[PDB]
């Protein structure tokens, strides 16, 4: 299964990249938020794994203009731990908001979960 | 709206079931393990919280019996931070598992995000 996982941070992308890899999961690491939309309009990925802190765009605002335009998963990950970005997330079309410290092992499994709709 | 909470502490509740209920969903709560599935039954809620630590029938092996018999969506939520309890639950059909440490008005976003996904 394919994953678009934009993130500007290269060794957090990479890291990642790697782990969903042994796990079975095709994953094309985007570091700029103004590129995605097009790399998700061409891998034509079947979940979109979402940071915040981009360059240029920003993971959130990524997040809204792409819900429109398409209607499958779209997963937030992040170092921010704010109540009120989780809240607000999920009120904007968001399927989940995972905090980056959250285990491996547990990020695949919330990952599989959506990927099951 | 309506949904049963099995969970055994009187004190968390009644804190859940006044706060959803400010919010207008109609909050069962409900004891005992081995009695759910039969208020589970009755009640036919919208939504089932799960506590994992019940006298009776815990609340994984709960959650594992609903799913043959019953598909709304399931969400635990307990006190009990264990990454093994959490990727084991997503995978015997639970939606989402909630330590019980999360904000109440995060748990409300994300059991509205269920009564509609
Ligand atoms: F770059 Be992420 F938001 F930590
Ligand atoms: F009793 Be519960 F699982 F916190
Ligand atoms: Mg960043
Ligand atoms: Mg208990």
């Amino acid at each position: 299964n394919k994953i678009v996982f934009v993130e500007d941070d290269p060794e957090v992308g990479t890291l990642i990249a790697a782990y969903l890899g042994k796990h079975d999961m095709d994953v094309v690491v985007e570091p700029r938020g103004d590129r995605a939309e097009e790399v998700i309009a061409r891998e034509k990925p079947d979940l979109v794994l979402l940071d915040i802190m981009l360059p240029g765009k920003d993971g959130m605002t990524l997040c809204r203009d792409l819900r429109g335009q398409w209607q499958g998963p779209i997963v937030l990950l992040t170092s921010l731990d704010s109540d009120m970005n989780h809240i607000l997330s999920l009120e904007m079309g968001a399927s989940d908001y995972i905090l980056k410290t959250t285990p491996p092992a547990v990020l695949l499994a919330r990952l599989r979960l959506h990927l099951r709709q």
